RNA sequence: AAUUGGUUUCGCCCGAAGCAUCGGACCAAUGAUCACCCAGCACUUCUGUGUAACACUAGUCACACAAAGACUUUUGGUGGUCUU
């Protein structure tokens, strides 16, 4: 069900988070989420977002959230692939994947709503 | 005449488990010291993407860009050495 470009990507920076205890370098975090096209990516995108987070307190120390510009970012991949629901997660204050709320997530998704008429 | 068993002690042969002492051996971990690889805090961008004025639709600032950069400094890994 998901595309072979995310998945080998998912299953490179999981084994580089459970097997060699380092931390993956950002840019195949980015190369992830600009090669998401169907549905059935954004929750192995999710599972990533939420092992980095944990990764980055847990091995190195590090307490605060994703920073802003990649919230826009996460919830454009989001909105662009077309899961609604899933990219009305970006927003929410209490979240397990580090995603703080912002105003670019509401105006993409209100942007996708003017294209759809809803 | 011959004959059967003990019990103690001493000299030789072999050496179960064990404690002791050496020896290679960087065996397996730990500590130290070198390097190498990400990433973070400071920063600079002729880089893309959003907010806010204005200007008629272009500019100007605020940001995070991780998108790079290059000295430093830190967190985690990796690969060598300690008269091991
Ligand atoms: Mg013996």
């Amino acid at each position: 069900d998901p595309t072979e470009a995310v998945k080998e990507l998912h299953g490179k920076i999981l084994d580089s988070v459970n097997v060699k205890r380092s931390m993956p370098p950002n840019a195949l975090l980015w190369s992830l989420i600009e090669n998401c096209r169907k549905e059935d990516d954004i929750s192995f995108l999710f599972d990533a977002l939420q092992n980095l987070r944990r990764f980055r307190l847990s091995n190195l120390r590090i307490h605060d959230n994703f920073n802003c510009n990649l919230c826009q970012q996460v919830a454009k991949t989001c909105v662009r692939v077309g899961a609604i629901n899933h990219g009305k997660r970006a927003l929410w204050k209490h979240n397990v994947h580090g995603l703080t709320p912002s105003v670019a997530s509401a105006h993409h998704m209100m942007s996708y709503a003017l294209e759809h008429k809803n």
